[PDB]
């Protein structure tokens, strides 16, 4: 610690790590980058993009690398080696779908939305399946304790319910899971926050 | 162990993990899937895609989760928690470019090649820089020993020299890096093996 997140004024790729830190009782500083401060900041960013994260003397880029680091710092990475590998698997499945939603939103929202929405159940089904194989869907996506991939999947499922309000109809454990995890008191508090409610999900007005 | 890779007849998302295993003196079984056997196997794959990897009784999917699993299993994840964060970030930068190379190859090869090749220096310069900062570029991408991220970046660099043979000309540290790590005796023995040589880089004939 201390922690500082530098990012655009959107939820985007940082709302999962914000919920993690909130649920872990951490406080962090928000360095908001606007349209005017982005073109000069940009060339000093290693992969020329945001997020950027500072944790004491460590500066990190790449949102999943920031989640894996916080996962190691708070013991949110499985109870053993097999479990760590399964948490990585789920998080990459989350990242693949997060990538397709970003392409839809930012590049083909109007024409592609219905297509996207029609293929979506095949992309959500693997998570319903993991949840049924694990402790009756009553616990987390891997194991009996929360991992960084649960914050990232919770975020993904919540932005997709905005995109398509009935997308979890065929998936009961996924609907119960969104409800359960959203009611965790520090996450519930964060989701009610002005900071959370006042920023768009994405940076182009589409949602 | 034992290790079985199930995948299509290509280098694709499996050559980095094949090189890692060879360099580590491991043997593995190759289960090759074809156009005829893929449509029945596809519904049993968790995220409906290959590679699938078996390590004794652990079945994994997601190419980077498999590489992180092997990094954990073989001490190829940096010397401490800060280095592990850095290895994760490097590997995620490789995956972003790997996913753009796959879009060019599979959706836009002929029309996109020139624009892709023009933007490539900007996507390679992050790696050159990383190397500049690490023992003057004479070691690996993070620290003093190899990580799973070096296997993945080396594969990414080698398939980009096939795409555009002069791409590393402005990047002397990356150039030297490819030469150095490809000369590692077990990787060089792998790279000359018919098993490697006869496998196409991609599944559609483009390179
Ligand atoms: N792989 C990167 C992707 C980050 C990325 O795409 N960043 C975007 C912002 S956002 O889509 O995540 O909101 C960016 O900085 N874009 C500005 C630019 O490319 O100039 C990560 O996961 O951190
Ligand atoms: N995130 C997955 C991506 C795997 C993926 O794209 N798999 C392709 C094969 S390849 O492009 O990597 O060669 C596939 O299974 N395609 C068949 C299908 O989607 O039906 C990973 O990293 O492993």
């Amino acid at each position: 610690p201390p922690y500082t997140i530098t990012y655009f004024p959107v939820r985007g790729r940082c709302e999962a790590m914000r919920m993690l830190l909130a649920d872990q009782d951490q406080s962090w500083k928000e360095e908001v980058v606007t349209m005017e401060t982005w073109p000069p900041l940009k060339p000093s960013c290693l992969f020329r993009q945001l997020p950027k994260f500072q944790d004491g003397d460590l500066t990190l880029y790449q949102s999943n690398a920031i989640l894996r680091h916080l996962g190691r710092s708070f013991g949110l990475y499985g109870k053993d080696q097999k479990e760590a590998a399964l948490v990585d698997m789920v998080n990459d499945g989350v990242e693949d779908l997060r990538c397709k939603y970003a392409t839809l939103i930012y590049t083909n929202y109007e024409a592609g939305k219905e297509k996207y929405v029609k293929e979506l159940p095949e992309h959500l089904k693997p998570f319903e399946t993991l949840l049924s194989q694990n402790q009756g869907g009553q616990a987390f996506v891997v194991g009996s304790q929360i991992s960084f991939a649960d914050y990232n999947l919770l975020d993904l499922l919540r932005i997709h319910q905005v995109l398509n309000p009935s997308c979890l109809d065929a998936f009961p454990l996924l609907s119960a899971y969104v409800a359960r995890l959203s009611a965790r008191p520090k996450i519930k508090a964060f989701l009610a926050s002005p900071e959370h409610v006042n920023r768009p999900i994405n940076g182009n007005g589409k949602q």
